[PDB]
């Protein structure tokens, strides 16, 4: 409890390709990058000769392999893959020193899955049974995890925005956070669901109605990148984005993520660009807290040329990679709650820092959730 070294940096990255965690299948064990992913539910990884993988499953070479006799099929909104189901001993040699049975899709077949250049070869979702494919049936890894170990119910993420992290499995890290955690319910365990209450860019309102932000979910997803906002909320986001910031100008298809803006080294405006403060549903009645993120964190270098790391969504509100950097995010299952602390080690300038702060008085919350 609160002190977990050997977990301490065992997430590696690159920018734009998402955070990994090396895990082991069968035995012997193989050893696999798996993508942290907080906005899925299955073990999926390669298990083929696709051309973008440095290495797959190769079920034949382990003796603790059991098949389902069961195929699953899982398109998303671009992209695809399907595999055979299964179970094998699964470890995480940077985790709690535990083996657990756990269910593992074999990736047979992908499209526009894999990332080329990339540097993991599956997907670890780490939210409920409820969207987990082909059904709720289908147990995901964390609840084996809990179900055959002494594990807690519980596990955090420090993202560190070339990149690296922690995965603190079962349990919280302190040196991961300065400050208190403040903690906003999670509404229904399918996704990470939370609630925003209210909006603030600059320390401005957007005076929308607070169904809107959640329309018609907001959730918390490591296997997001942007900052992601209904339809609506984005045109208000952006049109008070834009004018806190029409000090200079850029495109319009820009704002529409359609094309990078650059700048010059060592001379980049972030002070032109204002702060985004979320307020969430707190642990008690008509309460909240806010956290409060930087340019830093929703203008994302590519490769000084940058993205707009803010995007429309039809699926909700999505707390995406670029929410996540600012915090150390604690998923406490066992209470049915997220926490957030500011990051150890979020960047940020010598002006302006992340920031989580409460309490703060907010009526007619449970209005916000959408139905
Ligand atoms: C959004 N989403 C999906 O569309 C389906 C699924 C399974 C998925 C599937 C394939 C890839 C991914 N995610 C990523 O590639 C990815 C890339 C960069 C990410 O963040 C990088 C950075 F941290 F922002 F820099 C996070 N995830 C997610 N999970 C999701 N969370
Ligand atoms: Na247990
Ligand atoms: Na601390």
């Amino acid at each position: 409890r609160g002190s977990f070294v050997e977990m301490v940096d065992n997430l590696r990255g690159k920018s734009g390709q998402g955070y990994y965690v090396e895990m082991t299948v069968g035995s012997p064990p193989q050893t696999l990058n798996i993508l942290v992913d907080t906005g899925s539910s299955n073990f999926a990884v390669g298990a083929a000769p696709h051309p973008f993988l440095h290495r797959y499953y190769q079920r034949q070479l382990s003796s603790t392999y059991r098949d389902l006799r069961k195929g699953v099929y899982v398109p998303y909104t671009q992209g695809k893959w399907e595999g055979e189901l299964g179970t094998d001993l699964v470890s995480i040699p940077h985790g709690p020193n535990v083996t657990v049975r756990a269910n593992i899709a074999a990736i047979t077949e992908s499209d526009k899955f894999f990332i080329n250049g990339s540097n993991w070869e599956g997907i670890l979702g780490l939210a409920y049974a409820e969207i987990a494919r082909p059904d709720d049936s289908l147990e995901p890894f964390f609840d084996s995890l809990v179900k055959q170990t002494h594990v807690p119910n519980l596990f955090s993420l420090q993202l560190c925005g070339s990149v690296g992290g922690s995965m603190i499995i079962g349990g919280i890290d302190h040196s991961l956070y300065t400050g208190s955690l403040w903690y906003t319910p999670i509404r229904r365990e399918w996704y990470y669901e939370v609630i925003i209450v209210r909006v603030e860019i600059n320390g401005q309102d957007l005076k929308m109605d607070c169904k809107e932000y959640n329309y018609d979910k907001s959730i918390v997803d490591s296997g997001t990148t942007n900052l992601r906002l209904p339809k609506k909320v984005f045109e208000a986001a952006v049109a008070s984005i834009k004018a806190a910031s029409s000090t200079e100008k850029f495109p319009d298809g820009f704002w529409l993520g359609e094309q990078l803006v650059c700048w010059q080294a060592g001379t980049t405006p972030w002070n032109i660009f204002p702060v985004i403060s979320l307020y969430l549903m707190g642990e008690v009645t008509n309460q909240s807290f806010r956290i409060t993120i930087l340019p830093q964190q929703y203008l994302r270098p590519v490769e000084d040329c940058y993205k707009f790391a803010i995007s429309q969504s039809s699926t909700g509100t999505v707390m995406g990679a670029v929410i996540m950097e600012g915090f150390y995010v604690v998923f406490d299952r066992a209470r049915k709650r997220i926490g957030f602390a500011v990051s150890a080690c979020h960047v940020h300038d010598e002006f302006r820092t992340a920031a989580v702060e409460g309490p703060f008085v907010t009526l007619d919350m449970e209005d916000c959730g959408y139905n």
